[PDB]
């Protein structure tokens, strides 16, 4: 099975924590990543478990396995570079079109698996996006933890609104990545003109405020564009599905190279 | 689970060929390689998804599913470039001292990995070692060929000439008609070593494949370690020499080999 028996990980390096949960750099069978759960979050550790064990594809972050002893633990791959986020907000590696684009495309592969297998991801953000050795994707969820201040940006109207208190869906996945396809294609976060976050979850949640597509740089494709717009849509019936997303990426990567 | 529906999986360009299995470029939520095999070879099928879903491994070839209607398939990622043997001997690839230990190194976690999920590769070679994007090992088995006897209990030589330089010599010998162990994966590790720290493949001065087949299961035929390049450092030629070892159980194990390289590589920087 995938469980791990205890004195195989040598856990390493404390690289990030939270409440709840610690992850480290570790050794087993070369590089991981392992993060410790407290033993109060075991219902929590079995749900993250049981969807990372369903998942097998070059752009999802790669679960390796998982250990009860002498504390939960959920070991994966270890991840080389930084975040898409950090590459174009905080770093300024400037890309080239052909790079945003394959990024989009490796982005819209995983996020297409993930709806085939009856994930929602339900974070999807930059930050999210892992650049392994700054050239393959590994989506993850790699967050620790008014509180949501790092998703807003990312939110689509009817998760601000949490509309039914169920307002997750693979539309809202989709909403998200239209966030992520304006980032890659302005190269900006949207709403970067507005102070209040306050402000952005009102006008957000009324249908009042909405991203600037005139930012895209200028030799943003016109399907791009298009395929944006139609993935931010207030309306979540009205969004594309995955499916015709990566379809729609796929061709227009071809067209450009 | 992971049996894929029927019509998910756009089957592409033909890559390769061979007895029983078809290899082709696909799509199905991004670039895949499918592999068809004939409806007879269903319990080899069986057997080659099982041992594939046990793993989940940065250095292996990753499994993604498999389909049985209308034919027998097996999904895997698309691996980019070409192998290690293509690079080191069908072209001129000529790597730093740095990027030859690295290889290495991902080979041994690999390797490693198999070992302790109880999975024996039996036919670790260059050709089996893909170097993905040029800079991530993935060790796969992307023979097509099935040639062998499949009623022979002692079996030939003449089928399996792409496998040879990489045999032990109790592998050769067929010594119990059960040679292969965790032990044999190590010697067949020993000739990738020799491979990268010299560049060429053992045995480059001998014309007849039978002499090698005779003297290495004699034990009067070994690789000449003095072809290794001046910058090959002294632990790398030691680990080698102690891979190669005709007496098995003299051999050391991947936890060792591991600790060993991957001491090296931070050594070095
Ligand atoms: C160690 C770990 C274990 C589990 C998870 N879990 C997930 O990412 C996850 C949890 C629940 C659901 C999903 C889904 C399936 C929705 C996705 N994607 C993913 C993340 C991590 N974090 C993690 C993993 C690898 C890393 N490599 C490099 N660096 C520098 C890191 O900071 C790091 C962090
Ligand atoms: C499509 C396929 C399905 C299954 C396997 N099977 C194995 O690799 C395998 C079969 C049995 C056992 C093992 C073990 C686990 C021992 C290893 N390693 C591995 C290979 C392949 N071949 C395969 C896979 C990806 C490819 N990408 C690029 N190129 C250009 C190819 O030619 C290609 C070929």
């Amino acid at each position: 099975d995938w469980e791990i028996p205890d004195g195989q990980i040598t856990v390493g390096q404390r690289i990030g924590s939270g409440s709840f949960g610690t992850v480290y750099k570790g050794k087993w069978h070369g590089d991981v990543a392992v993060k410790m759960l407290t033993p109060q979050q075991l219902q929590a550790f079995k749900n993250e478990v049981g969807v990372l064990r369903k998942t097998r594809h070059v752009n999802i972050l790669l679960f390796m396995g998982y250990s009860t002893k002498p504390q939960l633990a959920i070991v994966t791959q270890w991840c080389e570079g930084s975040s898409l986020y950090h590459h174009l907000h905080a770093s300024e590696t400037k890309f080239e079109m052909k790079k945003l684009i394959d990024i989009a495309r490796q982005t819209a592969r995983g996020m297409d698996y993930l709806h085939a297998k009856s994930i929602i991801h339900r974070d999807l953000k930059s930050n999210n996006i892992f650049l392994h050795e700054d050239n393959t994707v590994k989506i993850g969820d790699f967050g620790l933890a008014e509180q949501l201040s790092g998703s807003i940006l990312w939110m689509a109207p009817e998760v601000i609104r949490m509309q039914d208190s169920n307002p997750y869906s693979f539309q809202s996945d989709v909403y998200a990545f239209g966030i992520v396809l304006y980032e890659l294609m302005t190269g900006q976060l949207p709403y970067s003109n507005i102070n209040n976050r306050d402000q952005i979850i009102e006008m957000v949640g009324r249908g009042s405020l909405s991203p600037d597509l005139s930012k895209v740089r200028s030799n943003c494709p016109k399907r791009m564009k298009r395929l944006m717009a139609e993935c931010l849509k207030k309306k979540r019936d009205e969004r594309p599905s995955f499916p015709r997303i990566l379809a729609e990426i796929e061709e227009l990567a071809r067209e450009l190279s």
